[PDB]
């Protein structure tokens, strides 16, 4: 009667139709993305309890008979001095084979239905993380069965990635892609910390239920994935999206792919980054042990400000990429400038609580910005370069390229580590600082490349049509 | 490329933008007078704590010195012998002025903005309630405080239920209403349930943060109705409603709205079934104790299956009513056939738990059906019918004369049980026959008329235009 339009109709009705399927594929790839990392965890959880010192321990009427080993206590096939040499036998088995599928489980994505692909990944992720889980229900103690589970359960987990930023590389141009595939990149953090917490319930008690569970959640979303993904703009008539600057292009030879201008760059360039981001994470707590004298209650609050850091990186590095037109120097300039930080922070961090966590989120922040914006910015940039002349199709390729390369160095990572681990516990930190350094060596074409594009547009002095 | 829509989008697709603000209203104004039901519930748990038996009870180091008085255990305005004959003065300052406001605030429905009145409603009730809550953390201990807010929480409360099927009734048109509405009438037992869950934790340890926070829930879904509640199909440019069978239309006068051809009938009727179902609730604990020697832990399940009884109720006299063209002429049957049903609840009860439920869930089924349609069908009905001409409007006074009618009824409740109690306590049974005799009354002119309907309808032979 005597009313207006209330505000929030009023508010929602300004977004066009353009913007509302453009805003459901993010909100609906970001869940596709965080039931991925929320599916991963649990093997982190329950490294700690398959083996126990229990001398230490409530209830010995489990015959001890002279003092025994830990066999009443412990897992049978987790229980003598071996528990550290055979559960990286476990993960080593899960972080090679995801490593092996990356590279040509993206190139299935090419041919096949990207709905129906993505959906028969996250029903079996699901189900292997349950197999997985059944060993509980049916006191399973052998080694065998559980590295051939996490082999094929890293053939599965690849499906995502590749189908992943096909789905946001078909609506999205070159409008401000660096921020809003930054601020999406929260997934990698939000997924982490769900798994962290929902696997923590059920650890003691009964632990067989620390993965079924997630094995569920996975493989509910991976129907609700079936019902509702809409791959292309024009399967729901909307707006094509922008130039990126009939027969339908059927798709592109592997070797093929390579030739585009960027993606051997951008890729041992970034084997040298995660092997950055893992040694530091795997440093951190041997350096806080033996000189901060540092309550250990506090180190997992370390190791999460750290991916917050990341967060706030993932989209400081895509703002400033953005509105200078230039990804690599970006990249660059913020792989130079973190080696003083971390060396700052080698030589001061003897404060308890105070200058530790300003000058942690500073070295979260210059070690994960520059590897989200290679892959999620121009991973779905050099597949919609101008050199495919429009009638081909790659964008799980090079995504596919870009990741694979990125986890064979975390797959290097624990084969490393445990290498010069006994010839001291600082050979680590000049392993990092090599790397480091070495990480900005790979762009130096790029960075001499985009110099001179910068120049010619400089010194025409506006230079235009 | 390969695969057609996904089910999921071309399931939501067939229905039409008339289906779709039409499916918005019901899942807006569900949740309204949801949490009215929700922060009406919280005086009702509390009443079992503010008075105690301490001499069973933990920690006697509060100087009971020589068998003194409960003073230290319960609160102090409700300590003494006189607990149960002030409870009683506090919830009847409560259910007198809910029965006066709702022949008076719903008149003023008419002719305010809609959704201001609602806002302005759901704003303080979530005030009040607080305000009730705000004796705890001031220890206030004075019976006049905790009487003069129950009286003012009775004046807000009123505006919801001449504002939430004034919304529903400018959509919807003479379809399938009772069927709709029947199954929207959920409200009044899914609010029961969450009041007595979410209020229920906080009881013991400290009660203070039993009320306050249903007072900040109401106050908060208070401003989701402020932002999104469109009440005119037509401002919002959808279709407007069947014709229930320029200049807007104005107003009504009071006396007016009396003269609709049902509005009479059809209220003093529905104050002897509240009356019905207050009765017979207050009636069977104590039936249940003296006879059935029944574990009271299951009394409070029983008390819950005669709401679902309703439920079900609500929606098997909806169906019957739209397909057979009579409404009164329902709630005549399942009146008359209710009365044999009790007593035979009455003769047989004396089985522990088997043939209990399906003897009771028939009982909550026939007193409970017609008092949901006679307030959700008919009240919608006799406000749009045709002797308004169009050229009035009369929604919002056809509702509040029907609900102040009925709660006037849950007034006289406690007013006349607590008053034959002592002279027996079966008296209570014979009033309950008395009342649901004296019921379908009432109708007995609209009964008869409809008998006449049919039988022109059916003596003609298919009479057509």
């Amino acid at each position: 009667m005597r009313s207006s339009l209330a505000p929030g109709v009023w508010f929602f009705r300004a977004f066009s139709r353009d913007s509302w399927f453009r805003g459901l594929i993010l909100l609906l790839t970001f869940l596709i993305y965080a039931c991925y990392h929320m599916s991963r965890k649990p093997i982190s959880i329950v490294k700690s309890r398959l083996h126990q010192n229990c001398s230490e321990q409530i209830k010995p009427i489990n015959d001890t008979h002279s003092l025994n080993d830990t066999m009443w206590c412990s897992w049978a096939p987790f229980d003598k001095d071996n528990y550290k040499e055979l559960l990286g036998g476990v993960d080593n088995a899960f972080l090679i084979a995801y490593a092996i599928g990356m590279f040509i489980s993206g190139v299935f994505g090419e041919r096949l239905p990207l709905r129906y692909y993505l959906s028969a990944g996250m029903l079996l992720s699901g189900l292997f993380t349950s197999l997985f889980g059944l060993g509980y229900f049916w006191n399973i103690h052998e080694l065998w069965y559980f590295v051939v589970i996490q082999v094929c359960n890293g053939l599965v987990q690849t499906t995502g990635w590749p189908s992943v930023v096909t789905c946001v590389g078909n609506w999205f141009g070159k409008g401000k892609r660096g921020f809003i595939m930054g601020i999406w990149n929260s997934h990698t953090s939000v997924g982490n910390i769900l798994g962290s917490l929902i696997a923590g319930i059920w650890v003691n008690g009964q632990w067989g239920l620390s993965f079924i569970v997630p094995g569920i959640i996975t493989a509910v979303m991976g129907v609700i994935t079936f019902l509702f993904l809409i791959e292309h703009p024009e399967d729901v008539d909307c707006a094509p999206p922008q130039h990126h600057g009939c027969e339908e292009p059927a798709a592109i030879s592997f070797f093929g792919a390579l030739r585009i201008p960027g993606v051997v760059e951008f890729s041992l360039c970034l084997l040298f980054a995660k092997l950055v981001s893992y040694t530091f994470l795997y440093w951190l707590p041997l350096y806080i042990a033996n000189v901060a004298h540092f309550s250990a209650k506090e180190a997992g609050d370390l190791s999460t400000l750290f991916d917050v850091g990341g967060i706030i990186g993932g989209i400081v590095a895509g703002l400033v990429s953005d509105y200078t037109n230039g990804r690599a120097t970006t990249c660059c300039v913020m792989l130079i400038l973190a080696a003083p930080m971390m060396f700052l922070y080698n030589y001061i961090g003897q404060d308890g609580i105070a200058s530790s966590i300003v000058m942690l989120i500073i070295c979260g922040g210059l070690v994960n910005g520059p590897y989200a914006l290679i892959t999620t910015a121009v991973s779905a940039d050099l597949g919609t370069h101008k050199s495919l002349k429009g009638n081909a199709k790659a964008l799980s390729t090079v995504t596919a390229i870009i990741d694979g390369t990125g986890s064979i160095g975390a797959a290097l990572g624990p084969l490393l580590a445990g290498l010069i681990s006994p010839t001291g516990w600082n050979n680590v930190f000049y392993m990092l600082i090599s790397a480091d350094v070495l990480a900005c060596l790979l762009l130096c074409r790029l960075v001499y490349k985009e110099i001179l594009a910068w120049k010619v547009s400089l010194s025409r002095g506006s230079g235009y049509k």
